[PDB]
């Protein structure tokens, strides 16, 4: 029963600490499935593995993370609150607090996902970043991409799914919508609130901005 | 004091494990006040419910929920970090994890709410979606709607809230802006990034949408 | 080893019932630091209290939350999942839940951050409101504000990071992209959706959007 389950989880803590894996507090840990990880692996409290489950050398595992059938290279560091499942991390990534990262998200070597943000079936290049409330679904995106805060990949149309590309060095500037399919080429800048419709040419700047205006003495409503 | 409330809540785990629910760790779980509940319902790590609750059947609550003063469904799967409060959810409801359900939310059977979306006072249809990076605030919102990522309803102007009344069958392309009161009549679709000022008739496309330019070999800041 | 550093853990958490704050489940409570309180404190399961930390009086921590390095003032109530780092709360502040307060984030009286809220290096004066899904970085917010859900400041170019200023008694309409450097004058109102890329006169409305416009019988793809 309930007891039994936990006596179980109790002695897979212990296994853990005894093959060399620092546990915050072997209380609040769950295993429901297999862990196999390198050397200085240290992990907080009530952090959940499920599934098949490996982790490299030196990975650091915050509080109250759920980690699922995936697989995280040596040096990644998961911040609090972070929810990981069928994901790839490549060396040194850092993810969360308040990262989701669902299913074919694949992260390359020191990829960076900030909070708030949630990717599925989404590749994030090497040095890439996307630190802020953003949605990336069905996209490929490139090295060194920056990736800003609001920004979302428009994959779903009621229908079908559809695919965004980014390439390298890509400025993505906040609030943007990529409706897809579409390809941003390599160098291109993309305006912060910009609808992207149509494909941006290599080391182009997308926008689609109205000139902001004033009115003088305007009063709210009371 | 700390440590007689603490044999109480152990008191109220163990006589939940004898009535038939299923507690991952009745150590790690709190009850603040009453909880009804149907048969087979299983509730994770580090849960808290507070005041007068209520859980049918089959009901599924994942890691580090708080649910305060609501009524869950048959079905109903609750994922991780999800807050519940005054909210009602109908049979086969999916949430979170990252959901918050604020007083008034109230789901019909088979909605669906993910990650990083807050709803108040705002019911959310029967099949209907909110997926991701959304606030629903004053709202009614038909049957099979689908609501974009990042979708706000912009229901306070300062002084006093308004109403958005979503149809049947519409669907709300990403990062739209409601601007209440306002009204989208059934089978309307909003297009992406759109700023909706006006009512949209029914089977009616809203859009709001500078045409994309490109200027080439723009070179961002050194 | 893990369980000698549980035991200290244990340790400290009886001093602080001794000392007089109330904690829920002293087995799930972390310091790793020193903490230093007023009278009538109450933490909730699961908090981890990092590096070195001051709370007034009657300061409530609900269920998750991480709080690093920061002083938080008498009264603030800091609700569920909410992950603070070398901040500073005046009195009376509400935080959360899922709020993310990084180094430099400085609530002034009163001051309000809902859910799925980051700030790094930013002012939010007396009475002023950032309530859902926004990033405020690099950032100075008067009195008297209302920041809309959605809002975000562009502070980084790619290059280099840039100040966002704004006025006391400004509403920031939802899903405002703040384009820094900007300042916003006093008593300005800005249009939902906007993008500021220019200056705000006090007591102007600052706004850049397509009027709507509707097509009849629009139908979406099968
Ligand atoms: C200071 O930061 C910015 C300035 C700026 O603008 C100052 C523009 S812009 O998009 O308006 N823009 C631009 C873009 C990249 C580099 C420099 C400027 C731009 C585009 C076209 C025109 N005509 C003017 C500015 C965007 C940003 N920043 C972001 O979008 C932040 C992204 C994130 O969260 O990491
Ligand atoms: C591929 O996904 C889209 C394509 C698209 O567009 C391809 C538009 S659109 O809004 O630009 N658009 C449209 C809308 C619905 C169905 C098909 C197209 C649209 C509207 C007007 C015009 N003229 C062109 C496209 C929107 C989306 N998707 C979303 O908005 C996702 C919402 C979510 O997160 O679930
Ligand atoms: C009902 O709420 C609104 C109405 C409205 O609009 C009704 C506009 S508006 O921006 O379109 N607007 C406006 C702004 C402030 C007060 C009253 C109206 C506005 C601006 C210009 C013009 N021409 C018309 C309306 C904005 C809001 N609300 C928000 O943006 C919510 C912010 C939040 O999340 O707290």
């Amino acid at each position: 029963a309930s007891r039994l389950e936990r006596v179980y989880q109790s002695e897979q803590a212990e296994k853990l600490l005894l093959a060399g894996v620092m546990l915050r507090d072997p209380a609040r840990f769950d295993l429901r499935g297999t862990l196999t990880h390198g050397r200085d692996v240290e992990i907080d409290t009530n952090v959940i593995i499920e599934g098949n489950v490996t982790l490299g050398h030196r990975v650091k595992i915050g509080t109250g993370c759920v980690i699922k059938n995936s697989v995280i290279g040596d040096d990644c560091e998961i911040s609090p609150y972070t929810v990981v499942e069928d994901a790839n991390l490549a060396a040194a990534c850092t993810i969360g607090p308040f990262a989701r990262l669902r299913p074919g998200a694949e992260l390359l070597e020191g990829a960076h996902v900030g909070n708030f943000v949630e990717m599925k079936k989404a590749r994030l290049g090497k040095g890439s970043k996307a630190g802020h409330l953003t949605y990336l679904g069905d996209a490929e995106i490139g090295d060194n991409v920056n990736i800003g805060a609001g920004t979302i990949t428009c994959n779903y149309d009621g229908a079908n799914k559809f695919k965004t590309i980014i390439g390298d060095d890509v400025f993505v500037g906040s609030d943007t919508q990529l409706v897809a399919p579409v390809t941003v080429g390599k160098g291109a800048t993309i305006a912060a609130g910009t609808t992207v419709t149509r494909n941006v040419g290599e080391n182009a700047l997308a926008i689609s901005r109205v000139p902001q205006t004033q009115k003088e003495g305007w009063r709210r409503p009371a």
